[PDB]
Order: C-alpha cells, then sequence, then structure tokens
C-alpha cells in the first residue's frame, strides 16, 4: 500500500529474525529492486571509535539505525531522533525484529527541540558519535544548538551523509574553516542519479 509499509512487509516476510545483516539487505535489495556502500563508511566510523552513545538524526525506516546498533558494544545506546511517528513506528517494528531494540531508544519529534532535552530529560552527559541524516538544512544549525547544550566532547565523532547531493556546503564550510572540527571526506556513490555524494567525519576539538 505505501513505501515505509510494504519495506516493512518485505523485511519480515524475507528477512531472519535476530539476524540484522539479513534485514539490512532485505531493506537494500527490496529497494535497489545511505545503502550499503555508505555503509563501509558508517560501519568503519563505529568499529574505529567504538563510540557508547550515538545520536542519530533522522531514522526514516530504520536502516542507519540497525546498521549501526549491529556493531555497538553491549552497554551502548542509540538514541534516534524521528519527527515522523509513522517513520518512528516502521523503524521500531524492524528494530525489533532485527533484535536490537534493547539499544536504541527512538525519540520522537523534532530535532530542533528535542536536542535541549537531552540533558536533562535522558540523562545524557556528552555525545561520542553523531549521525546526521535529516533535514539538509538543519545539519548546521543542530550542529551549533549541539554544541551550545554541551552535548559535544573533544573527540566527539560527526558523521554526515548527503553532504554533496543535494546540500549542505554552509555545514561543510563551517566545519571545515572552524578549528573546533578537525574534518576527513569520504566519497560514496548514488545510483540511479550515477553521481559521487559523501559524507564528512568532523571530529570536535573543543
Ligand atoms: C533521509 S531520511 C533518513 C534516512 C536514514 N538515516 C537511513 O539511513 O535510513 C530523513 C529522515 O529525517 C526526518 N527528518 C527530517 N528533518 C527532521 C528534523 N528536523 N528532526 C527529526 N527528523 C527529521 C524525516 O522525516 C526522514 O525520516
Ligand atoms: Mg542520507
Amino acid at each position: 500500500d505505501t513505501k515505509e509499509q510494504r519495506i516493512l512487509r518485505y523485511v519480515q516476510q524475507n528477512a531472519k529474525p535476530g539476524d540484522p545483516q539479513s534485514v539490512l539487505e532485505a531493506i537494500d535489495t527490496y529497494c535497489t529492486q545511505v545503502g550499503d556502500a555508505k555503509g563501509q563508511i558508517m560501519d568503519a566510523v563505529i568499529r574505529e571509535y567504538s563510540p557508547s552513545l550515538v545520536l542519530e538524526l533522522g531514522a526514516y525506516c530504520g536502516y542507519s539505525a540497525v546498521r549501526m546498533a549491529r556493531l555497538l558494544q553491549p552497554g551502548a545506546r542509540l538514541l534516534t531522533m524521528e519527527m515522523n511517528p509513522d517513520y518512528a513506528a516502521i523503524t521500531q517494528q524492524m528494530l525489533n525484529f532485527a533484535g536490537l531494540q534493547d539499544k536504541v531508544t527512538i525519540l520522537n519529534g523534532a530535532s530542533q527541540d528535542l536536542i535541549p532535552q537531552l540533558k536533562k530529560k535522558y540523562d545524557v552527559d556528552t555525545l561520542d558519535m553523531v549521525f546526521l541524516d535529516h533535514w539538509k538544512d538543519r545539519y548546521l544549525p543542530d550542529t551549533l544548538l549541539l554544541e551550545k547544550c554541551g552535548l559535544l566532547r573533544k573527540g566527539t565523532v560527526l558523521l554526515a551523509d548527503n553532504v554533496i547531493v543535494p546540500g549542505t556546503p554552509d555545514f561543510l564550510a563551517y566545519v571545515r574553516g572552524s578549528s573546533s572540527f578537525e574534518c576527513t571526506h569520504y566519497s560514496s556513490y548514488l545510483e540511479y542519479m550515477k553521481v559521487v555524494d559523501g559524507l564528512e567525519k568532523a571530529i570536535y576539538q573543543g
């Protein structure tokens, strides 16, 4: 019936439960018919930095939540902000089925609204990594807002998808220009448009 509802029907009919990999390729076999390419990059970041506390901005149907949760340590948590409650619902389901729901808490609303609440309401000290994948013209404002709430320590890794195609030249000008962020660029490729795109790692310095 709709794109998101039947991604979930597909996953649930074709994937193996508690098998996150299968859940992942269920979504990016269905969708071929941040995929598995921009995926290597995510996997490498998690693998290198082993963050205890990850904030994802934008869970669509659950792909990058599953992707990252998969590789998190027993103790760790992923907070995922999704402003759309129907995607929140689908992300939820996707996680349960992947058996990763113990590691992920789905935060439900606008990023600009939930971020200020992170310390007092969800008991955060500082974030170990932030995956930015929501509204393109929020990357910079939310980065600044994260900084203001002192949600970033030195070493917090930020990872911004779609950086590149379409958007985010301001974000890039700021983090590469600011000396409170050490930046690295990673290239990625978009399937039907045949375009080089990219992600940006920006490691907070203070
Ligand atoms: C491109 S999708 C996320 C893709 C996802 N990271 C993945 O890998 O599957 C963008 C998502 O962020 C949500 N979104 C956009 N702006 C937002 C905001 N300011 N706060 C929270 N969610 C937002 C949209 O509803 C949408 O689900
Ligand atoms: Mg993306």
